[PDB]
This record gives structure tokens, sequence and C-alpha cells, in this order.
């Protein structure tokens, strides 16, 4: 009927390698997913070429046969995938790309480099596996590639403060190594069989077959859509490829006859490893796509059923925001993916939508009715401008958290989409939508709030939040995550130690103790390694955290680790920038000031506001770009990170310390400035066509409305405090829509403006306001009820990262409860 292909466990593996390996004194050590073999009387280097071998599960046995006489010959030490599932997960593409094929890879000494891969290239003839791009290829009929990189992990830091792994070139610079995803070329050591070093160059697309617009393109017949697929990729335990899932679509396509209005026209060819398969709806430059902004907007809705009706026994199974296109109004309805959409024995196993099917495409048997929760999922995302909320392991990934939105208005179709959204009854999809609104349609009732416990929803979170802090610091500190081609930064204010434990010294002695042991693991990482000086991405913040700790905990030695930490040589130094540049390295230093009484920190400060004014002119910038169009360079030039926002605040902090009339000049001229270009984004904000960037913190008017009331306050002037309140209620309107709950892209930011113009205004009014920000991040949150976890920016998991992690949310839920109290980074401390 349809078979299985043989997929080896781990001890047959061992079997076929025990015989071999004992008898060339070589020794099989497991670790990781990577069963290797260590072979004494060679001494691994740590760069140089080295050879991969692609398979697949099926034939990863017989390719460790045939391998082991080539490979036992010569010294050198190797690793082979641990299993046949190991496999399927490195041959599959949502883990990690780079990784896909790479399912041996040997490390010989560098004169037997070239020899070994012919000899293996031979010996394993004409046996396949996925392409592996990173590398080049011996020859097109072998399944042997080869490629240049690290054989240990050598990490070095790059401009964003996070670890990269690292070859090193004969003058000792550290080059990137294995990124990209493609083949990059030594200059110092040459390919070892093609005896030559290519450099590279510079120097949508001519196909060949059909010249038109990474497995996907956009097309039109070079006559008168080409879907790629990569061979032995996404296999499946029935042996089913990704060329496999195209030849599935292939089928509905020509099943298409009926509502063939909605899908595509067809044209089938193939290429070496490689087959190809001949209005862009999910952009909502209109916030609820509105049908014609009507009081009704059922018009989609019932649009949907139209394809519904469909039936021909074809499901599609995956019906996302972005499985939806149509041109002009609802009519011309547009469809364009069907990869999926088979109910038969062969049924493919999706969830492809983390977040969007049921909880039943746990590969259990496929139902229209169960496209119904892609239906109504599609729906919340229709309405909300934003995905349901969804993270790997919710234990309530379905739920009626998602009626915390109940905003409905442009078609208030509320509990209809909530029985389709309902568990397994599914309400018969609500009744089919109640046939297009025929039987039923149902309007918002959303719950009343519990008054004062939402105190006690809130404290829980905070609660809750902590404990998460703790377990995300331990896996920090343990080295779990330190792991992968990046790694990102452990001691970063943005995403490391220091951010997190800033949060934590402000809470109960437990989490204190906490940010304690962080203060003294990061003392230890930043010594006898390279850094970057920035404030949020380097040596600044993390001074300052560990000063703060040393300062608060009475810690005299934590103060001494941070007595010579955050020292740059400025002239090195060219950005102008709070998050890597001379402001947030001022301003840094104005807080090391406070709390040391250190001279040289506050010498430091002054040197940074010098450079930065002889640079006023420069500040001075002729070009805008009030739209987003391109580089939204709003953030480059005005957000309080890259832009003048953060250079006025640092400007602010150095003349509210010393008093220097220099910087009071510039600091005038940077704030008119600043004035004199906020009505347009002010306008662009209150557009519809507005994007969340134009609200955040780090890009957008929080930042910009936070710097502007500091200087209104310290200044005297009120137009700037204004300005600071005309951009809070942008934010106000645009914060329903925002992606991200965090304090650099999301919600902790436009709270946090609300909270400082409450303490500087006086007006509670602002309070209300962040208080509702608090209320849909909680409702944004996954988890339960006394256990809330919060998203980060990959939408389904979380992280204790202050800037885009739980610990910034932390702080602002903190905030709310406790007025009067200084924003972390921006106000100066007790």
């Amino acid at each position: 009927m349809s078979h299985a292909p043989a997929t080896p466990t781990e001890q047959e593996l061992r079997a076929e390698l025990t015989g071999p390996v004992t008898g060339a004194g070589r020794q099989i050590h497991a670790r990781g997913v990577w069963l290797a073999v260590d072979d004494p009387a060679f001494h691994l280097p740590r760069q140089g070429w080295k050879i991969h071998l692609s398979a697949r599960p099926a034939t990863l046995q017989e390719t460790i046969r045939r391998m082991l006489p080539a490979v036992l010959a010569v010294p050198c030490h190797f690793k082979v995938v641990r299993s046949g599932r190991h496999l399927q997960d490195l041959n599959s593409a949502n883990n990690h790309p780079g990784s896909i094929g790479k399912a041996v890879t040997i490390y010989p000494s560098p004169e037997d480099v070239a020899p070994l891969a012919r000899r293996l290239a031979e010996d394993l003839a004409g046996m396949a596996g996925p392409r592996i791009c990173s590398d080049r290829r011996v020859r097109p009929d072998a399944p042997v590639y080869y490629r240049y990189g690290p054989f240990h992990p050598c990490y070095d830091i790059n401009d964003d403060g996070d670890l990269e792994l690292v070859v090193t070139d004969p003058q000792g610079n550290t080059h990137p190594g294995a990124a990209d995803d493609s083949f990059w070329q030594p200059h110092w050591s040459p390919d070892p069989l093609t005896g030559a070093t290519p450099h590279p160059a510079p120097s949508v697309l001519l196909g060949g077959r059909y010249r038109v617009v990474g497995c996907v393109y956009r097309a039109i017949d070079t006559t008168d859509i080409i879907k790629e697929a990569r061979a032995h990729v996404n296999e499946d335990t029935l042996g089913r490829d990704s060329r496999l899932r195209l030849r599935n679509e292939r089928y509905v396509l020509h099943l298409l006859r009926d509502l063939d209005d909605v899908p595509k026209v067809i044209d089938h060819f193939r290429h070496e490893d490689r087959e190809y398969l001949a209005a862009e709806n999910g952009l909502y430059v209109a916030d609820p796509a509105p049908p014609g902004r009507s009081l009704r907007a059922l018009a989609t809705a019932l649009l949907e059923l139209l394809d519904h009706v469909h039936r021909r026994g074809v499901l599609v199974r995956d019906l996302t925001p972005t499985n939806v296109v149509l041109d002009d109004a609802t009519g011309r309805p547009r469809l364009v993916d069907f990869e999926i959409s088979h109910a038969e024995d062969p049924q493919l196993y999706g969830w492809t939508p983390g977040y969007s099917p049921p909880e039943q495409e746990r590969d259990e048997p496929a139902t229209v009715e169960a496209d119904y929760y892609s239906l109504g999922a599609t729906l919340f995302y229709a309405a909300t401008g934003l995905p349901p909320t969804w993270m790997t392991g919710d234990p309530g990934n379905h739920d009626p958290r998602r009626a915390a939105e109940v905003l409905a208005g442009r078609g208030g179709m509320s509990g209809t989409i909530l029985g389709l959204l309902d568990p397994d009854p599914a309400r018969r999809r609500a009744a089919a939508d109640d046939i297009r609104a025929g039987r039923f349609t149902d309007a918002p009732p959303p719950p009343p709030p519990s008054a004062r416990q939402r105190a006690r929803r809130l404290a829980a979170a905070i609660a809750h939040s902590l404990t998460e802090l703790s377990r995300h610091a331990a896996d920090l500190m343990s080295g779990k995550d330190f792991t992968g081609g990046l790694v990102g930064s452990p001691i970063n204010l943005y995403r490391g130690a220091a951010g997190m434990g800033m949060e934590l010294l402000r809470h109960d002695e437990p989490s204190r103790a906490l940010a304690r042991g962080l203060a003294y693991w990061t003392g230890g990482f930043r010594a006898l390694r390279n850094g970057r000086p920035g404030l949020y991405t380097g040596d600044t913040g993390i001074a300052v955290f560990i000063a703060e700790a040393g300062a608060t905990l009475g810690d005299e030695t934590l103060l001494k680790i941070a007595e010579p930490l955050a020292r740059p040589v400025l002239s090195r130094i060219t950005a102008t920038d709070q998050h890597t540049g001379l402001a947030g390295i001022g301003t840094g230093q104005l807080l090391l000031w406070r709390l040391t009484k250190d001279a040289g920190r506050l010498e430091l400060a002054d040197a940074c506001a010098r450079r930065l004014l002889a640079r006023d002119l420069t500040a001075e910038l002729q070009e805008n770009p009030p739209d987003y169009a391109d580089c939204g360079a709003v953030s480059r030039t005005l957000g309080f990170a890259h832009g003048l926002a953060g250079i006025v605040h640092f400007l602010r902090d150095h003349h509210a310390a010393t008093g220097e009339t220099a910087t009071e000049a510039a600091l005038h001229k940077g704030c008119d400035t600043l004035l004199e270009h906020l009505p347009p984004l002010l306008e662009a904000a209150r557009a519809v066509s507005a994007k969340p960037m134009h609200a955040s913190f780090c890009q957008g008017l929080a930042g910009i409305g936070a710097a502007l009331a500091r200087t209104g306050r310290d200044l005297g002037a009120d137009d700037h405090l204004q300005a600071a309140r005309e951009a809070a209620a942008a934010c106000l309107e645009l914060a329903p829509r925002m992606y991200a709950l965090t304090q650099c892209c999301g919600l902790a930011g436009i709270g946090e403006l609300f909270l400082d113009l409450c303490q500087i205004t006086g007006d509670r009014t602002y309070a209300q306001w962040a208080d509702r920000i608090a209320d849909l991040i909680l409702a944004r949150a996954g988890g339960s009820p006394e256990a809330p976890v919060f998203p980060d920016t990959s939408l389904h998991g979380s992280s204790g990262g202050w800037s885009i992690g739980t610990s910034g949310v932390v702080s602002f839920l903190r905030r709310l409860g406790d007025p009067a109290a200084p924003r972390l980074w921006l106000d100066p401390p007790a």
C-alpha cells in the first residue's frame, strides 16, 4: 500500500561502528546528537577544512558502512548524527536550515583533506541526500561536501554584543564563520580540491525555465509564482519529501476546476536536485481590512464559506492569514497554498501555523470541521490585526483567553469566532458561521473586571514572573543556551544578565540574591575577554549593574569589580547613540558617577559630551523620512536609540549634572529640531496605515516623548511636555495592535512613557492609560492566571532579557504599583 523507510536506532549505528572503530584503536563517545569517534595520535587543530556527508535516515547505516575504511585509514576525528530521528530533525528546515544534510562530519589533517574527500566520493557512489548549501560538492553524483570553518567552538563578539563562531586569519583578526549559509573561502588557505582561492564580490531573475522573480519565487511567463522543492528535505516518517509535497499540490491544482477562480495556473518541471511548480493579504494597511468601513464586516467571513462549499474532499488543513489574497473588493477571491490539502491516507503532518490550527492537527484525522480553528483564528487576526497567542508548551494554547481581545466591531462577530475557535465540539464550526450568518451571529460580551482583584492578578503576574526569571537566569549561567553559530550576549543590558539583575535588585531578598549571583557571574565572564563599550549592548550598562548591586546590597567587592570596567577610549568610538554610541556611554558614566563619585566617570561623560558637541552640525540632517518607506529612518534620526532623542536625553542629563552652557545650547538646538520634525510622524502614527514601529520606545513616539518630557521638566519648557502628551495619545491609540509586549518594541515602553507623564505632570489620566497598557499585557500573555508567561520576540517562547523579554515587563508592572519610582536607565537613581 504505502511503506516506511528504515529509521536506524542509535544501537544499530553504534553496532555498525563498534567493530572497525575498535580495530583502529579509535573510540566512540556520545555527545549531543553526534556519536563522535576520537582517534589518539591525532591532535585536532582548531580551524581548517572539513568534510560533510549528506544522508537520509534510510541511508545512514550504509553511509557509515562504506565510509569507515577511508576515514579509519587516515588519522582524523569524526562524528555521525545520533540516530535516524535526529537526522530527520536535522534535515528538517524548521529547526535549523543551515544544518540540513550534515549527517556526518569528518575533521582530518590538512594534507589528507583532498584525498579522503575523493576517496569518500568513491565508495559512496550514487547514495543520495539533501544538498548542503553552506558547502561545496566533490561531485554531483556523490553526497560529499567540504568547507572551511572552526573545529573547536571559539566565539567572538559582534557589534551587537552577541557572540558568533569565528575563525582567525594569520594576522589574528576574527572572521565570522558558518553564517549566511553560503560557502566562504578563507584568503589564507587554498581550496584543497580546486587548488584555487576565489574572491567574493557583489557580481527578479532569469531562471531560464521562465525568467521571473529559500524555495519560493514570484513569476510571469516569459512567453505570456514558481514554488521550489529541495530533494530529501522535510522527509516524513513515510519517506515523504518536499518534492512530494509539491506533487500533492499539483494534484489539487489539477483537481481545481470548481472554484478555480481562487487558485492559479500550473506548470511542472525539474532541474538537477530540485523541482518546481507554477495582493499579498495579511498586510494590513487597512487595520480591520474594512469591507466598506460599515458596521457589518461579515462579508469576508461569508466569503470564507464561499470556498468552504467547494467540498470535493479537499481539506486545506492550513488556512492562515498568509493563505489569503483578494484583489479589489470582496470579489476576485484568491488563494495560493495547498501543500497539506489532503485527507487521503497520505495525510501530511501540518501544525504548520504554530498557532492557527486546532489542537487536533497532531496528525489526528483531518476535517473541514477542523479547518474551523484556522477559520476562526484567521478571523481573530482579521479583527485584532495580530495572531492569536500560542507558546511552545502552553497547556492552554487553545482557550477563551483569545476572548480577552473582545474588540469585534468591524463585524461584531464575537461569540461566533469563539465557537469557531472552541475545542473539539467545534460547535459545528459554530454552525458554519451559522450558514454565513443565516442561522445567527453573535455580539461581543466582554466580562467585567474584578476591580481591586486586578491588583491580585498583577501581583500574581510579578510573582510568577520572578520565579520564571530565576529559571532563565539559571539557564543562562549554566551555559544551557551557549550553543550554535550565534549566541545572544550573556551579560549585556539588552538581553543579558545585567538587564535582568537590575530589575531583580528592586524586588524581594531572594530576587536580590539572584541579582547578586548574576553580578558576580557577569564579572567573571567579562574578565580576559573581548567586549564592546556600548550602554545597551556593552560594558557601560554592565558596569552600572555591578556597581548598583554593590551599592544597594552593601557589597564592597562588587564595587571593586566595577571600578575598572567601563573606561573606554572614546577616540575610537564613532557612533552617537544611546544603544551603542557616545550618548549612551555618557548617560551610563553619569549613573556610575552618581553611585561611585569617581571623578574619572564624570570626565568620561564630559568627553562624550564634547565629542558630541563637535558634530552638532552633523546632527542637523537635511534628508528626512517621515514615511516608513524603505528605511524608516525616524529611528535612525529621531528615535531614542540611534536617533536624536537619546542624544538630547544625554545632553539634558549632562546639563543637569554640570550646568555647562555649551551643552545647554546644543540641547535647545536638538530639541527644536525634534519638535520641527515631530508633526509629520505624528500624522503618520494617526493614519490607519500606521505600524507599531511608530509607537515603539526604541524607534518611535514613546522614546521621543520620554526624552521630551524630561526636557520639558528640567528646562522649564511646556511645549516639550505637550509634545510628549500628543505622542502619548498616539501611542495609546496604537497600543492594542502592538506586536510585542517588550520594552524596546512593545507595550512596556508605551506604559513607561505614561507613568513618566503621571510622575512629571501629576495627571492620573496617564496612570489610567498605563493601567490599560498593563491590562493589554496581561491579556496578551500566555500560560494561566497566577502563572502568566510572557512571549518574547519569538512570539512562541519566553526569555528573561530586559528590553526584549520578561524582566522589562516586570519593570513596567512593578513601576505601576510604586509611583515616584525612577525609570531604569532613563532616570537617575534615588
